């Protein structure tokens, strides 16, 4: 699919045992993977 893997300032990507690749921010202290949607913004706009 179009998600591709990139390697941004802060983020870790591992992969979780459940066989999905994951993003750690070091900075936010945030961890999801990478969404489609996630990618864009969402809530600076919905409001």
């Amino acid at each position: 699919k179009v998600t591709q893997s990139f390697l941004p300032p802060g983020w870790e990507m591992r992969i979780a045992p459940n066989g999905r690749p994951f993003f750690i921010d070091h900075n936010t202290k945030t961890t999801t993977w990478e969404d489609p949607r996630l990618k864009f913004p969402v809530h600076m706009r919905s409001k």
